[PDB]
């Protein structure tokens, strides 16, 4: 009658809400079928996601001085619209000298929390969750945009580089296009830890909605993890004991900073790909042993569950959901002490569904396939057969009357 | 030692994309030859890299026609994914000829800027966008399509000018749309004033090509319909007395706009009422191919009046422009737009058929890769931006195996 076009609300411009936010599966559901998992929603802490259907982290090589431009916007938002459970923003420095290119986004100044809560606020127009990958990139720091023909070189001091700044637990390179990196003293690691805590603080201003730990890809607390590239021999390395205690403190400084009402997360590799090794490598065990702590310390919501990235000589047997059996360890592991989540070449809807159901996993993360198909929260849905929301905008031309809800037989592939 | 280039021309930083996405390989691997939808067209001298173009669609996500932050996250990503063209939603030339108070609108110049920040994005890719000037004439003051007044009328309430609905006379397109009052000829004048103001700060904004809305019962496909425009004026009457509103705003978008910008004519090619028709319309399609002021005619069909009985399909539009590029020929480019879900019916309607672009809208919604999703119906290889095709490699080239991430 007069039904009137209501705003999304609390956004700084207009744009129509939407009530039922996008990805929402049906809770009665027309075919009468029960949701499967995948599209089942999950509480973490004081935070519901309407699905668990991730977007993976994803650098995007595309900022300047750490600050995103309307790029991302485009990048991020489109994704956004079509109802991912969750949105994970890429790595995202803590210090200059920790971004993995000269282009990626960092939060170690307040100048970089605009550029990225213009696009966590179009997240929140759209009724969606969105979070930052926390990171630094150790000894993997300051190498070259990997579009580029340049790609796995050093990034030099003409190009934007800090050859002469890369840090990490000790000064062993990765490879031999990789930089020399320098021990990092007591001083770097105290600077760090403050460094972590300011970023976080300022991802909280930003608006994000839950933070994750990147300490995975040989990156860094990753590297002080792996004993082939810590050989310190004070107490952040030695023992298996000792090279955890900084990515625990980490774990606890996060937690501390955000509080109890915001979910953290923590990424970590599971295998460096090592072949048959008689020396110290970085196993499926040692990972489980890493997650088995990180539970008993109570921080961590949520362990995702990658690999590789640890050592130059890796051998990465990549295949469909090939990073899966991984995370399945490590919720065996842990059990319902913390949520895992994992990642890897999951290409459809059953594999995601099965992954949580059968194997007993709670989160489904997926990166490429969402730069190849920003609806794929809608591809998966249909996958299952199962009826979800997405906005006015895109919905109202795929209808027969007035539900926010897709029929899965419309435009099937 | 290389550098990593910042594109050209744009306020910001963005990497450059040196060989834009959609553009197929010249020398395709596979030796296949790329077929016509990945082949260039070239319009004045505007080239698009593929025949594969976004149709305009309306989000009615903005305010006082001012565009949002949705509309660069909205078309951002589909432009990202390379697609030929890409047409910007009907833009009103007057505030009364908004289908919804949500439409975007150029009819003041607090709406350039909006609407120049996404084709400012557009161009850091590498792609051509373009806007669609209309007016929506007796369907206006209208409710948004998700909503469930829809097909009914918006009231000052809402934010809508129920009264000041101005088309070719005061037949309402039915009991539910608004009551127009006839356009006097001074209505005319200025509406046609409105149409070159609008077209100017469309320039500005950084159009690429502009396409006129003479479809779907707005005004100038009003004054086309028999149905809705008796005025006993020069405009009223005769079919020629119908065609020349249309045939005017022709002229003078080719007039505001240089030579060398392409100028698009969208039109309804029957009124599913079996009367404006397939023939009206070639006839219509005829005299623009004569004007020589519009390069491409948009086929469509519907909304001319209500009672109409839409026969929807795969291709269900598709003949109606094999018909009207059959009576134009080489004299201008036709393009299609209707359920082509999938690259082989689209090549097919360009090759057997000879049509010229093939236009999706709804597939670009559900799918903003769809030019990716076409490429691998046909085994093309395209390009992709850095920032997208690096994953999926195996390293240096812009193009992506078809083969990878298929369904
Ligand atoms: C282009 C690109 C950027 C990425 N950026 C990050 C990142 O910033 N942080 C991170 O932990 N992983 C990053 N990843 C790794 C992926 O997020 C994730 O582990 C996934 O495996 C990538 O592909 P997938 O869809 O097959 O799972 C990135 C991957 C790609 C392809
Ligand atoms: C949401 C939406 C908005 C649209 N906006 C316009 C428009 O602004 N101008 C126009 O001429 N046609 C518009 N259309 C019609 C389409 O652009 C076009 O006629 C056709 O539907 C696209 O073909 P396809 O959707 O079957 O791929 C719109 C259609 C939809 C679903």
């Amino acid at each position: 009658k007069d039904i009137k076009v209501e705003p999304a609300k609390g956004i700084s411009y207009f744009t129509p809400a939407q009530e039922t936010p996008a990805g929402t599966a049906a809770n009665p559901q027309t075919s009468g079928k029960a949701i499967p998992k995948l599209f089942q929603p999950i509480t973490i802490r004081g935070l519901t996601f309407q699905n668990r259907l991730g977007v993976s982290p994803m650098c995007q090589y595309s900022a300047e001085d750490g600050h995103m431009t309307d790029y991302h916007l485009a990048h991020l938002g489109g994704i956004a619209q079509r109802g991912p459970g969750l949105i994970m923003i890429e790595a995202t420095a803590v210090q200059p000298e920790g971004r993995i290119s000269p282009q990626d986004v960092g939060l170690w100044k307040d100048s970089q929390i605009a550029p990225i809560a213009r696009v966590i606020e179009f997240a929140h127009s759209q009724g969606q969750k969105i979070g930052i990958q926390l990171a630094h990139a150790g000894r993997k720091a300051s190498t070259t945009v990997p579009w580029m023909l340049n790609h796995g070189s050093i990034a030099t001091e003409n190009v934007g580089g800090w050859p002469d700044n890369v840090k990490g637990p000790s000064d062993i390179p990765f490879s031999e296009t990789f930089p020399r990196p320098r021990a990092m003293t007591q001083d770097d690691i105290r600077e760090f830890k403050e460094a972590w805590v300011a970023a976080a603080k300022r991802a909280l201003v930003a608006g994000a909605d839950f933070i994750e730990i990147h300490n995975a890809h040989g990156y860094l607390l990753a590297s002080f993890l792996t004993p082939y590239a810590n050989k310190r021999t004070d107490e952040y390395g030695g023992s298996f004991e000792n090279r955890m205690r900084l990515p625990l403190k980490i774990a606890q400084l996060t937690r501390d900073t955000v509080g109890e009402h915001v979910p953290v997360f923590l990424r970590l590799s599971a295998s460096d790909w090592l072949g048959s090794t008689s020396t110290e490598t970085w196993d499926l065990q040692h990972a489980v042993r890493f997650a088995e702590a990180l539970a008993d310390q109570g921080a961590i919501d949520l362990v995702d569950v990658s690999s590789g990235g640890l050592h130059s000589s890796q051998e990465v047997k990549s295949g469909p959901g090939f990073q899966a059996p991984f995370g399945i360890a490590v919720k065996k592991a842990v059990g319902e002490r913390m949520l895992v989540a994992t990642v890897g070449h999951i290409r459809d809807g059953k594999l995601a569904n099965r992954l949580l159901e059968e194997e007993g996993l709670d989160v489904v993360l997926v990166g490429r396939g969402f730069q190849k198909d920003p609806g794929l929260v809608w591809t998966f849905a249909q996958h299952l057969d199962v009826e979800v929301a997405m906005p006015g905008q895109i919905r109202w031309g795929f209808s027969k009357r007035g539900t926010p809800f897709v029929d899965p037989s419309v435009y099937k592939p």
